[PDB]
């Protein structure tokens, strides 16, 4: 079902979505250690993600969402790291993909810093790093995100330092309070409310 189409560096579609992949890396608390230590990616390649019966399952639920929001899907494009992206871009997305530990539940999570999700490209909290090398901030191997059309509706608003919504709502938004520069993390509860659109290969950079 899914084909993979590669975007020409000059092609808009690409700059737009390599320009919120970088412009959205921030620092890390954790100095690196899940993600790897880096201002800004190599990216290799991006593809848009072309599959019929996934993208008629999300924009079904969208409508969905929209009609018990006052016509507001709340559509974001958000990034989402995950060593099963091969899985995601074939199958779609479901409770496999949940985050059973998660700070907000178990749901499916989704970050507007490019540089969040890759904190996750090889398992919570960086797992053992690059398969090849077993190095979480390896600068040679490719890795993979998606940049995802995600559904939100009405999202549960959590201020901070698979699972069901809460009540009336339809993701939940967690939002950093202490740290101002960290930017906000939605989680969804169903598989059908992200599309993930584009799958975007890079490398971290080392910093000169
Ligand atoms: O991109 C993400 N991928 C994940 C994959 C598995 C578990 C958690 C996350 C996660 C959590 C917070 C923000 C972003 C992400
Ligand atoms: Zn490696």
């Amino acid at each position: 079902g899914t084909i993979l189409i590669d975007l020409s560096p000059d092609d808009k579609e690409f700059q737009s979505v390599e320009e919120e992949m970088q412009s959205t890396v921030r620092e890390h608390r954790d100095g690196g250690h899940a993600g790897g230590i880096f201002n800004r990616y190599n990216i290799l390649k991006i593809q848009k993600v072309c599959n019929k019966k996934l993208w008629e399952r999300y924009t079904h639920r969208r409508k969905e969402v929209s009609e018990e929001n006052h016509n507001h899907a709340n559509e974001r494009m958000l990034f989402h790291g995950s060593p099963f992206v091969n899985a995601i871009i074939h199958k779609g997305f479901d409770e496999r993909h949940a985050y059973i530990g998660g700070m907000f539940g178990a749901g499916i999570y989704f970050a507007e810093n490019s540089s969040k999700s890759n904190q996750y490209v090889y398992g919570i909290g960086g797992g053992t790093g690059c398969p090849v090398h077993k190095d979480r901030s390896c600068y040679i191997c490719h890795r993979q995100l998606l940049f995802c059309r995600v559904t939100l509706g009405k999202s549960f608003l959590q201020f901070s330092a698979m699972a069901h919504s809460p009540p009336g709502h339809h993701s939940v938004t967690g939002r950093p309070s202490v740290n101002g520069l960290a930017l906000a993390e939605y989680v969804i509860y169903r598989g059908e409310q992200a599309y993930p659109e584009y799958l975007i290969t890079y490398q971290i950079m080392r910093p000169e």
